[PDB]
């Protein structure tokens, strides 16, 4: 089911869950577990991530799949980085013969240390490329989605800059958009008044991550560019040691954010489980989206 | 010399500079030295902090006579916190009659460790109240500002109320506002454009804080609400006890944040001093400003 559709239907929002391709059995059988516990949410899609430079490229295809075994709808991820056009057309083909129907195009991270891009020697260098080849080659046969960044891409020169980049990308195809992680909710708001104020129309879904662990908190938002609200900084290093407490923290959290994001009216939340259930499980329980 | 007529008539952006009044003559000489050492860049204005509550209101208005006399622009700080409403009418006056013709009506914080706010049992209850009374006894006699929260007041239960609340507050009186402290320029222009979409069209200057030590930018973050990004609080973290690798470090990244906000065209920045004048001198010069 074309997310597209999914999002013009809508009886209400739609909830979704971004998993990655586990590296190992341990992972693998996590993630078959995280899925059956979170199944029973009835999302509306479910994201497989893919790891930049193609290294896990028949992992990403297999979960897309295992996926749609579970009757669920997945979302494919497909980077840009250190492939060659060829290359990137390969395993979108791969995808869409697989019956995938919904891609996240997305460019990919330089790799560790390495602070500027520099594509495939014909590879591509922008998502928006990737996805004007995706509306070139299939057309409307797949929907297809972007990044967005509420407080802006690291890389960029500025936010004028980054935000009419956004846009040149909705222009080569999009039909949706997922937002980075954000913690305090004015930074979404923030992002979708200045995009609607650009002529940017398309259903933009907030990212939502509950926090498990304040090192990784810490370690993430250092390389994607979020920023920590001081209060939930404060509160995550007072009890961090104790990770029953952490959870406890990061659901209220969420709980919280997700409960204005809907009383807003957004569309949509996509959830970064990072293949654990415990913590969506219980933000999605306790904002009455029952079982 | 009003803020009001200063921002009619502006040159270039309205540079200026907060301080809080120290507690003994060393803190005291220290800002008489930070006062001779940033008064050459000209501002527009400097404002005085308030107050114990109330408990440290004749060290206000000392301080207050003392920037009139050093042919300053003093925006006097007055909170409500703690005060009946005659008391605040007093000192309101005492402000008046001493020349001063620039106010920044706030409500004041409860107790460290308290939640809920609880007025004196005479006093009022919002900083609004206090536009009003200022407005009903001194017409545009004086010019009035007042504090716009980019990443929402802590109390606040959502944003949509944070911002009705503030705009209520313009419509009580208000020329301008100071925002609190952002660390990314996302949280500032995203709330610039909610304000307009709500039909807020006064002057919403930029406060910023160039970051000089690293737990008290924790603890204020924390009181406040405002979010650290992940790259900036990585980049502190590693430097922590060096102070002056720290200041080096507040010091490009106030750089980088101001430049864009100047390059947007605000009417000014405001800049949280804390009585030292190195950060924000070092901001002033790398940005082409000359002593
Ligand atoms: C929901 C979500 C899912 C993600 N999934 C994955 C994943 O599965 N695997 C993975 O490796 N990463 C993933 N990422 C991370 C993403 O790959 C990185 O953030 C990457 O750095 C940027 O991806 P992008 O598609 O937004 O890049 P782009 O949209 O191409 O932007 C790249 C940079 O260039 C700028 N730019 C765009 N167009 C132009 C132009 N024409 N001229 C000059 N500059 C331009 C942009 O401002 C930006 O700074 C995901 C991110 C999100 C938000
Ligand atoms: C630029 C700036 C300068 C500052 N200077 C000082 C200082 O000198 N001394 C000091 O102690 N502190 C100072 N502060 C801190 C400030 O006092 C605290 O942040 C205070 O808690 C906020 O009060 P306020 O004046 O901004 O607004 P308030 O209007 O008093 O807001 C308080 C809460 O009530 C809500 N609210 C407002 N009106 C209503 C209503 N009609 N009905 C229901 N809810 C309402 C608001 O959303 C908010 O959550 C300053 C802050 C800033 C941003
Ligand atoms: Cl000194």
């Amino acid at each position: 089911m074309k997310i597209r559709d999914l999002l013009k239907a809508r009886r209400g929002p739609l909830f979704s869950f971004e998993f990655f391709p586990p590296k190992d059995p341990e992972g693998e059988e996590a993630l078959f577990r995280t899925l059956e516990e979170l199944k029973a949410f009835r999302p509306a899609f479910v994201s497989i991530t893919y790891g930049a430079m193609g290294s896990t490229r028949e992992r990403s295809v297999a979960w897309a799949q295992r996926i749609q075994s579970l009757g669920l709808n997945p979302l494919a991820h497909l980077t840009v980085a250190g492939q060659s056009r060829k290359e990137v057309a390969e395993v979108l083909h791969r995808f869409v013969e697989s019956g995938v129907e919904n891609l996240l195009a997305l460019r990919g991270d330089p790799p560790r240390g390495e602070r500027v891009f520099r594509p495939h020697p014909e590879g591509f260098r922008y998502a928006a490329e990737l996805v004007a080849l995706i509306r070139e080659r299939y057309g409307d046969r797949v929907s297809v989605g972007g990044a967005a960044y509420p407080e802006g891409h690291p890389e960029s020169e500025s936010l004028e800059a980054d935000l009419r980049h956004f846009k040149a990308k909705v222009e080569a195809g999009l039909d949706f958009a997922i937002t980075q992680l954000f913690f305090n909710n004015a930074h979404y708001f923030g992002f979708l008044e200045r995009a609607r104020r650009a002529g940017i129309g398309i259903p933009i879904l907030p990212g939502i991550m509950p926090v498990t662990s304040y090192r990784q908190l810490r370690r993430f938002t250092e390389v994607c560019g979020a920023s920590i609200p001081g209060p939930l900084l404060a509160k995550l290093e007072r009890h961090q040691d104790d990770p029953k407490a952490v959870l406890e923290i990061g659901v209220e959290h969420a709980v919280r954010q997700v409960a204005e994001l809907l009383e807003a009216g957004v569309e949509g939340v996509h959830f970064y489980t990072l293949n654990k259930s415990p913590a969506t499980r219980m933000v999605l329980e306790r904002l009455g989206l029952r079982p």
